[PDB]
């Protein structure tokens, strides 16, 4: 079973990065009870203990999702300790050692990948992707003052903004979605793209600046893709066969 050889390789590395001088602090959950404004300034808690056993719930079918989660220790770090505290140079060095066992190991995990989900090794299901990475870039990123849109909110810097917005969505994290070819059409797609707006609408208003660039990041994205109509019908034809096929 590839996902029982995937998840050997995830908790070598984890096993690793644990015997890295001064990791302690990473090793198990914080605890919210000691660090009583933890959970006021961070949205993602992450841990080596949680890691580990998310490897043995089977949670990370590529390297890319077990990578996601092990960088939140880090810019969690960053953010609640600083930039440059010693602690957030401590997590740096095991995602740097994740990175050099990820590097030597890449044809065994692409091979790994590609049993578990035959789409990531299909031209079509790339084909795709790739066009919908490119509208993101260069499109919708491209939109004046995008910026509050691009990545995740910083709880610490928008204190309420996860009280409000309870399903968030953004630009990096759709872009992270087309890495991971989490869109087969443009119908997922598109509800991501949306919630952007919508949680503009709810947090800022229907009349703000805020959602107004945010109805013309989601506008030309309409208009890009109909644009591109024909291609992207012919690739999601052809990605729905490989689906179908891979059965
Ligand atoms: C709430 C507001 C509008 O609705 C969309 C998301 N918005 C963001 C997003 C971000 C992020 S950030 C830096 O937290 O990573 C994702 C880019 N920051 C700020 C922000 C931070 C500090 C002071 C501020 N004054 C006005 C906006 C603002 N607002």
């Amino acid at each position: 079973d590839p996902m029982v050889t995937l998840s050997s390789i995830l908790e070598s590395i984890i096993n690793d990065m644990r015997d890295l001088p001064n990791t302690y602090p990473f090793h198990t959950p914080v605890n919210a009870k000691v660090v009583k404004d933890y959970y006021k300034i961070i949205t993602r808690p992450m841990d080596l203990q949680t890691l580990r056993e998310n490897v043995r719930k089977r949670l990370y079918p590529s390297r890319e999702e077990f990578r996601e989660h092990l960088e939140l220790i880090v810019k969690n770090s960053a953010t609640y300790n600083g930039p440059k505290h010693s602690l957030t140079q401590i997590s740096q060095s095991m995602l740097d050692l994740c990175d050099e066992k990820l590097k030597e190991k890449e044809d065994k995990l692409a091979r790994l990948e590609k049993a578990i989900n035959p789409l990531l090794d299909d031209d079509d299901q790339v084909a795709f992707s790739f066009i919908l990475d490119n509208i993101v870039t260069q499109k919708m990123m491209a939109v004046p003052d995008s910026w509050p849109f691009h990545h995740p909110v910083n709880k610490k810097f928008v204190p309420d903004y996860y009280k409000v917005i309870v399903n968030p969505m953004d630009l990096e994290t759709i872009r992270k979605n087309i890495s991971k070819h989490k869109y087969q059409s443009r119908e997922s797609f598109l509800d991501d793209v949306n919630l952007i707006l919508a949680n503009s609408v709810k947090y800022n208003g229907p009349e703000s600046q805020y959602t107004k660039t945010a109805q013309e990041i989601v506008n030309v994205c309409y208009q890009t893709l109909t644009e591109y109509d024909e291609h992207l019908t012919q690739l999601e034809k052809d990605i729905c066969t490989a689906k179908e096929a891979a059965l």
